[PDB]
Formats: C-alpha cells, structure tokens, sequence
C-alpha cells in the first residue's frame, strides 16, 4: 500500500425535505459505487478515509461492501467552502468556480480561498499518510474541488480548474512522492482496471 | 401593440465583492442586448416592463438604447424564489429544478412552489396588460424560470420544464388571447427577425 487513490462521490439523491448536507447517493450513484466495490483494486483496500459529508460516507461504505475496509472520517477533507454565497444558478456558478481557481489567493464572495482549500486538503492527506501503515492499501473518498487542488499539488503544477461529469472519478498517486512533483488522469471508478 | 414579447436576461457578470443580486450583464450579455436594441422590433417598443433585479433592469435599459421606450419596474416579476436552499452545486440544482417543475403543488426545500410562481407571474403580466394602452408595443424583461411558467399558462399546457443556454431568449404572445390557450419557440433575441 504505497500508492493511494483519491475518489470523488458519484451522483447525489436530492430530497425536498431532508437537509441538503445530509443527502445520500442516487440509485445510479449507489449502483456505481457498488460496481466499483467488486473490482480487484477495491477488494484490496484496507482503509478508506472519507470526508464527514453524508454523500462521502455513503460512497465509502458502498466501496467497502466486499472488502470490509476500515473507514476513518476526517472533517478536514470537506469540499471547498462556498456557503457564504447563498444560492447561485449554474451559469454564474461555473464562472465563480473558474474565478475560484483563477484567483487562488483571493476569496470569491467569502468562499474559502483556493490556496487555503489546497493547503487544507494537502495537510489533511499528509497527516493521514504520515501515520499510515504502508502495508495497507488506502483510498480517500471525497470531493472534486479539493480533489483537483490536491491533484495540482501532487503534480507540482499551479492551481487550475478541470473531474468528468457524474463524479465517481479517481486518480492514483505515490505516497512516497507526495512527501516533490509526481498522477493518472481522472477515470471512472467503476471501470478502473488498476 | 396587441402582441407582447417576453425576454430573458442574457449572460451575467460575476464579481467577488459586489452583492450577488446586484450583478449586471457580462460584456457578452450587454453586447447581445445592444445588438437586439438595434433591430426593428426593438426600435418599435414603447414600454418595457422589467423585474426589479439589476440584471433585468440592465437588459431593459440596453434594449431601450435606440427606442427610448419607457421602463416600468415590477417587483412581482422576480425569478422563482429559491433562497431557502443555500448553495447548490449544478448537478443537484438541475435535479432540484426538474423536481420544481415536476411537483408544482409542492415546495422544494422551502423554494417557492411552481404553481405559486406561475400564479404570481401570470397575475403580474395580467395586471400590466389589463392597464395597457393597446397602441404601444410592449416587452417584458425577466427570467427563464417564471418565463417558462408564463409560457405554459399561455399555451394552456401543464407546468413542465424546458429556454436555450446563455439567456437573452424571447417568445411572442397575443395580448388578447392571454385574457384561453394560444406562442413561438424560445429564440435568441439578437437574431429575432419578428
């Protein structure tokens, strides 16, 4: 277990009454996670480290259905904080997201700065990996925004935007190297042959 | 002036500091509105009735640049109210929007009910048209969500989803008929030859 995976949650089930942060995976999202869980790479996992959001925890549990991998919840793995903005329609959100990545040292509308979200996710992954038993294959389960920031850090490139639509995407990275520049393209978890 | 137009605002300019409700049109959005303003149908307008949102008012002003049409602001023309939800990422927003239209007699997460938003926009357009001088060509400038609900009412069809991407779309309707079932497909305002 000297390479780690970072996996984004797949599709989310909306509800008119259940609090938004508590939403779980859709029928399709859950299906995809279950499909991934039966793959050799998923069966080999011994620890899955999830953000504390319901959709992430559900993904982790689904991925662990065959393996029975231990699940650890890390609050610090939360998505880029963007609660300050209130509601934003998609066209405006997309430009705001572009802005977030384009101006990492600045806050969009009270949103977490991209530089700060990157520092946070890198620190959280580092803390976990620092105390990691190298023998146990490990995956992180979380979110595309911070996942992208992590990916930038790992590759030694500047912060820039662009996972594919639908979530449930992963990349693999070297644990040893995470501790100078080094990862695969985002790929659908349920089709990953690694 | 016995047919009226309903026109959606085009693309919006984001800003990291200016309050979100106060955002105006982007360079591109403003360009498109100005282009439309120089068209014969726009030159012929004598009254433009806008919602109170900055993006709508800017659209109205841009559309009136050649005509000098009178602009009336109507608070009741506001977009479907969806402030209660807080921030929603696009994939979840799209399903929530689908839900909004699919279940018009129910509230999504404290959002305005589609049946209520439809009643509101129909009542607002009716009030304006009731006191309208039939000689003066008129356009309403506003939002795609309530615009869709208005369009459903006019056509005598049930509430259902689906304007094209980028906004700045219009349809034309008979004022006389607005007062049983009767409209063109949504079409880009700057290309409209009507």
């Amino acid at each position: 277990g000297m390479h780690a995976l970072y996996i984004t949650h797949p599709q989310v089930k909306i509800d008119p009454a259940v609090p938004v942060p508590e939403w779980g995976l859709s029928e399709r999202g859950a299906e995809r996670a279950r499909e991934a869980s039966r793959l050799p790479w998923a069966k080999a996992l011994r620890r899955i480290v999830s953000s504390a959001e319901t959709k992430a925890i559900e993904t982790a549990h689904m991925l662990a259905e065959t393996s029975g991998a231990a699940i650890e919840i890390i609050e610090a793995m939360h998505e880029n904080d963007r609660s300050a903005t209130g509601f934003l329609p998609p066209p405006e959100f997309e430009k705001a997201a572009d802005w977030f990545f384009a101006h990492p040292e600045e806050s969009f509308q009270g949103w977490e700065r991209a530089i700060d979200a990157q520092a946070r996710i890198v620190e959280a992954v580092k803390a976990v990996l620092d105390r990691h038993d190298a023998r146990q294959p490990i995956a992180f389960v979380g979110h595309g925004g911070v996942g992208t920031l992590l990916k930038c850090h790992i590759e030694g490139r500047g912060i820039s935007r662009s996972q594919p639509a639908g979530g449930g995407n992963l990349f693999r990275f070297s644990i040893a190297e995470f501790s100078a520049a080094a990862t695969c393209d985002w790929t659908a978890m349920e089709t990953w042959q690694g």
